[PDB]
C-alpha cells in the first residue's frame, strides 16, 4: 500500500474544457486531490464512473478539491473522447494522458502486460500525502458519493488531530 | 496494488467465539473472503469499523462471505479486547493473530516503522483473487455497506460475464 | 540500424475494416509486410502519410505487400479515429495498436520520454528479414510512392540475385 | 553473548502508572538499567516474574537502577494489562512496548519464527554497557533477588 | 534508430578533388550534412548512387548542405576509384575514409562480420541532430531527388516550427 | 542469544580425575549437561566457582546432570591446576581444553581480543537443546545454589509442560 | 611474440591470379606458408617489398611455400591494386583481404589507433607453428632473400632435428 | 620463510623472572632477540630445550641478546609452569603468553587445528629484520648451542659487511 | 611455515655426476630427502656450504638420505660450476636447476625480487613430510654436522613414537 | 607485436669486459641500441650467433650502436661463460643478467613454462622506439650482417 507516502514528481499533458494544458506534481501543492485512473478511452465499458465524479464536480470544487483522471492515452484521444460521448463530455475537471506510464507507475498502479492502469482512485491531500486508496476489478464499480464522505472525513482529521 | 492476484499461503492463530484456532489459506478456499485489517487492539481509537462489519456479519454469511480480521497482535491479546469491550464482544468471526507481520507482508500491509498494519480491506473471490481493495488513512472510516454493496457487485459479475 | 536483421515475435491487436483482429508474426510469414509507425491518434499533423499509402492500398496488395500501421495508442482508439477522419477512414489495411510498446520496441523505434513511436518505417521481405529503412523528424513527409519503388526494386533483387 | 557490549540505540512508547511516556537510550545514560524480556501479555503463563521485580522495585530505585519490561506488544496492550491482571497492577516501572522488534533484535533477543522475545534480562551499566545476561526456557523462572544480588555485585565492581 | 540523437566526435581522413584532407565533427558544424554510407570501393556494384548525388550537388551546396560519403576504405582506395570509375570520378564531395570503423559505429552502421558498413544515408542539420535515415540492402538504391525532397522539408521546418 | 538451539559437534581433550580423556557431543546426548565457562586457569581469581560447583556435583549427578568446564587452556593446564589448587582439587567433574577455541565459539563464548572465554553458563538437556543461558562480567559471580534451581526448574517442565 | 604457438583459424576472401577466392587456415595445413602483412594498398610508399617476395616465388614455390599477403583492405581492393601498378601485377601469390581486421590480430599485428596492419612477416611450418617473426617501422625494408634463407634453415630442422 | 622480513608489532602479557610484565615490539628495538616458540606448557615432552637455552643466557645477555619464549598458553601458566619444574625454573628471560595467537600468527608459526604453536625459533636484529630461522617436528630437538653459533655469526656479518 | 606439510610435486633438469638427468617427487617418495636450496653459482660468496654437505654426503647416503642442491640457475650452469670450482667437483649429488622458480616457489623460498633462491634447507621424510627447516641470512653459514645430527633425530622418531 | 612503442624502464646487473655494471634504459637515451636475447649460457648449441655480433661490434660501435645481450641467467654466470668459451671471450659489448625475467617479459619474450628468453632480436632508437623485431626457434639462425643493414637502413629514416 502507498497509504501514507508522498505522491512522487510528474510532468503529464491533459485535456480540461476545450483546451491543453500541463500538469506537475505542483499543480497539486497547497490543494487537495483524486486520481482517477481508468484503462482506455473509448472501450465498450460506459463510462459511468467518470461521468459521476463529474456531477460532484461542483462540490468538490467548494472543498478545495481538484480531480485528474488518468489513463496510459495521450491527450489527443482524451480531446477526442470528449467530443463524441455525451457522459464524457460533461466532464469539466483536467484528463491527463500518460503514454510513458510514468504516472501511472508512480502509483504502482500499472497493469504491465497490457499497457494500461487499473481501476484505481487515490485522494491526496495538500502535504502531497496520500489519504485513500480504493481499487476494483471490471465488474466492481467505484461509488463517487462514497469517494465524497471519504474526502469530508479526510479533510475533518487534518483539523481535528 | 496487489488487484487482480492470488493470496499467498500463510497460517496463523485466531480467536473466534471463545477459542483460538488456526488459520490457513485452505479455509479460504471456495469461497467469498474479506480480510480486514487495522492497526491494533486496544487503541482507544473507538472500534467503530471492526463493530459494523460484526452488525452485518450475518448477512455476509448468507452471502457465503467469510470475515477475518487482522492486526500483528497476538491471538490472547484479542480474547482479552473481546472480553473488555463492548463493541468487540459482539465480533462472531475470527481475529486473526499475525505477529511475525508474515499475513500482513502477504499483504503488503505493514507500516514498516511502527510495525502494525494499515486501515486495508482485501475482498477475496472463491479462487483467491483479489477482487477489491480499500486503504484509509487513521482518521477516515471504512463504511461497511459499502464493502457490503461492492461484494454483491463482485458476486454479480462472477455470475454473469 | 536494424537492417538485414529477422523481425522478432509479437502479438497485437489491431483495427481492420471494421473490426478488431489479432496480428502476429505469423500473420507476416510468407508476405512481403510494410509496418508503418506514427507517434498519435488524433495528433495536430493531419495524417496527410497514413492516407498516401491508404491511396497506394490496391497497389501494394497486387504486389502480395501487407500493410501495418503501428502507434502506443489502443485499438479501440484507432476505431474512434477511423470513424472520425475523412482521411484516416479510407485506411483499409490494419491499424495496430501497442499500449506495452513491445511492438515498437522490437522495432527499437520508442521515444522512451514520450511514450511513442517514433515516425518510422521498415520493409519486410516474406523470410522476415528487414530490407528497407526509413524514419524522419516530425516535418518530413515520407512519400508513399518512393516507398512503392523501393518494393518493387527489393522485389527484383529477390528475384534476379 | 553481548556481554560487554554498547548497548544501541532505540526509540519506544511505554506504559508507566497511568501514562503512555516515550523511552530511548538517552534516558538510561548515566543510570543503571534492567532490561527485562518477555514474550507476550495475556498469555496463559501467570506473570509471577515481572510481579517480583516489582516487589523489589524500590530497593532497585534506592540503588539507582531503573527497571524497564519489554514485550513485542504495544504499550496499548500494556496498559489493558496493567487494567486486568492484579499481578501486572503493582507495576510502577515502566512497560515498553516493541511493535517493531527493533529493541528485541538490538539485544539478539528475537524468536524469528514467532515475533516474540525471549525470556531475557540484561543489566546495564551507566555507560551503556551489559554487565549481566540471564536467558531460560518458558518453564525455568527467572528470582529477582538473584537479580538484585547480581546487580549489587556489579555496583561494586564498579566502585573498584 | 539514432533519430533525433546529436552525432558523436569523429576524426577522418578523406579525399576531395585531388587532395587529401582532414575532417572531423567540427566541420558539420553550423551546416547541414549529408553522411552517405556505402560497403567498399571497387565493388562488383555499379556505383549508380554514388553518381547520382553527384549530379544534385551543386543545388546542394546552394541550400547549404556538405555531402560526405563514408567506407571503411581507406582514403588511399578512394582516391584510386575516383581515377578508374568514370562514374566515381565525377564526384566532387569529400570521400571519407574508416577503416577503423569509428565513425561507421558512431552511426551505429558496421556489419561487424563483414567489417564493412551498411548502405544508410543521415541527414544532419546544423546542430549535429539527425533529422532523416534511410537504409537499405544491396539492391535498393537510393533516390537522391527524394534526398533532396527531404532536406528542403526539414529545412522549411527548422525555419517554421 | 542461542536459548532453544541445539548444541553443535565438537572433539575436545579433558582432564577427569587424574585422567585423560576425549569429549564430544556424543557424550552429552541422552543427558542433561552444564557447561561451565572461564576465562583462564591460575588467574588472580581465587576458584571459587568451579570449587562451588564441585561441592554440587553428587546432588547433580543424582539428578543426571554432567558438567563440564571450559576453559581455552589445555587439558596439560588443567592436570596441573588440579594439583596445585585446593580448590580445584575437589573437582570431580570433566574439565574440558579447548586451545582451538572451537568449543567456546560454538556457544559464541569468546572475547576474541584476550582469545579468552567469557564468563557463561549453559544449561542442555538431554536431546542437546540450550534451556538456561547465563553470562556475566568479571567482577559479578555466578551463583551455583540459583544454578540447581534452574536445573531442577528445567528438569520438572520436561516431566510436565504447560 | 606469438613465436613458437599454432596459427589460429579465419576465413578471409582473397585475390589470386584474376581471381576471387576464399583462404582458411585448413589450406596452409601440412604446406609451408609466408604470411607477410602490409598496412595499405595504393599507399605512397612505393610497394618494393611486395614484388621483391613475387620475383622469388617460383623459387618459394619448389620448396612448397605458400605466400599469402595480408591487409585491411578487401579483395576487390587488392584487385584494382594489381591492376594499376606494374610492381603489384606480378604477384601471382594470393592476397588476402582482412577488412573485419580479424586475420590480423590473430597475428597480434593490428595499429588499432589506424585500423591498419604493422609490416610483418610470418613464418609457419605444416603443423601451423610459427617459427619465425620478422617486423620493421617504415624506413626499414624487408629482404626477401633472407626471408629465403629463414625458411630454408626452417626445413632442415624439421627434417634433421 | 619470513627470512628477512620486519617483525610486525604486537603486543602481549608475559612472565619474567617472578614478576609480569608487558612486552611489545618497541622492547626488540635496538636489540639481538631471540623468539623461542613451542607447543604448550606441562606437556609430556621434557623441556629440556627451554631449560638448554637458559643455560646459555648469561652469555646471549653479554652479547646484547634479549630471549623471549613463546607459546599460546597464558602468562598465569608460565608462572605456574615457572613454579612446578625445576628446568623451567632456571628460565630468567621473558615468557611470552600468547592466547589470541596473534605473536605465533605474525611469524606465520600456528598449527591450527591444533591452536598452539610449531618448534620454531626465530633470530632478530637491532633493526627488527629476521636473520635466521629454525622448524622442527615434536621429536628432532633443537641444539642451543647451534643457535648461540649463528647469532655470532650474524652479530658477525652486521658489524663487517661482505 | 611449511613444517609437517607434503612437498607438492616438481619436474626439474638436473646435474649429476657427468650425466644430465630428470628429478621428480617421484624420486623422493620412500626415500628421505634434503633439499638445499642457495641463491646463485659462481658468486663472490664461497661455496663452503655445498662442500661441506659433499663431505658428509657418503655417510648420508648410509642412512638412506638422498641429497638435492637447488638454485634457480639452469642445470648447464652447474655442469660448467661443477667444471671450474675445485669445491663443486667434489659433489655428488644432484644439482637441480630451477630456472622457472616452481620448485622454490613450492617451498615458499623465493627472493622474488631477485629471482633466486633463498639459503634454506629442508629435511623431507619418505611420505613427503618436511620433518626440519632453517634458513639463514648470507653471512650465516650452515653447519651440515648439524644438519646429519637432526636427520639422525628424524629417523630416530619415525621409529619411536 | 611490440613494433613502435617505447621500451619500458629496467635496471639489471650486466657483465661488461672484466667487471660488473648496472644497466638502466638511461644507458640508452640518446643513442642507438640493439638488445639480443637468448636461451641459456653454457647450452651445448655453440654461441655462433652471439659471437657474430662481437665481430660486428667495431663497426656497430662506430654508427653510434649499443649491443646489449640478455638471457634470464646472472651475470655470474656469464662472466665464467666468458672465460670457459673462446666465442664468448671475444664478446666486448654488455651481457645483461635478468634472473627476475622483468627486462625480457618487457619486451614481451619470454617462455613462460622453461624460464628462459626466446631467440629475439630489438632494434631501438635514441627516443627509446622499437624499430625493427626479429624473432626464430632453435634452429634458424639470426644473422649478423642483416641487423646491420636493418640498422644502417633505419639511421637512413631516421634522418630522412
Ligand atoms: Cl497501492
Ligand atoms: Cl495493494
Ligand atoms: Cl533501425
Ligand atoms: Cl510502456
Ligand atoms: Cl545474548
Ligand atoms: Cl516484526
Ligand atoms: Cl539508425
Ligand atoms: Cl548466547
Ligand atoms: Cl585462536
Ligand atoms: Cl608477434
Ligand atoms: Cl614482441
Ligand atoms: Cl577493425
Ligand atoms: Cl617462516
Ligand atoms: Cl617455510
Amino acid at each position: 500500500s502507498l497509504i501514507n507516502t508522498k505522491i512522487k514528481p510528474f510532468k503529464n499533458q491533459a485535456f480540461k474544457n476545450g483546451e491543453f494544458i500541463e500538469v506537475t506534481e505542483k499543480d497539486t501543492e497547497g490543494r487537495w486531490s483524486v486520481f482517477f485512473f481508468y484503462p482506455a478511452d473509448f472501450a465498450f465499458v460506459c463510462p459511468t464512473e467518470l461521468g459521476d465524479v463529474a456531477d460532484h464536480y461542483e462540490e468538490l470544487q467548494k472543498l478545495g478539491v481538484d480531480v485528474y483522471s488518468v489513463s496510459t492515452d495521450t491527450h489527443f484521444t482524451h480531446k477526442a473522447w470528449h467530443s463524441s460521448s455525451e457522459t464524457i463530455a460533461k466532464i469539466k475537471y483536467a484528463m491527463i494522458g500518460d503514454p510513458t506510464g510514468a504516472l501511472t507507475r508512480n502509483f504502482d498502479n500499472m497493469r504491465e502486460d497490457e499497457g494500461l492502469a487499473d481501476r484505481a482512485t487515490f485522494v491526496v491531500d495538500p502535504q502531497g500525502i496520500i489519504q485513500a486508496i480504493e481499487v476494483t476489478a471490471e465488474g466492481i464499480g467505484r461509488d463517487a458519493s462514497d469517494l465524497l464522505r471519504k474526502i469530508k472525513a479526510a479533510q475533518y482529521v487534518a483539523a481535528h488531530p
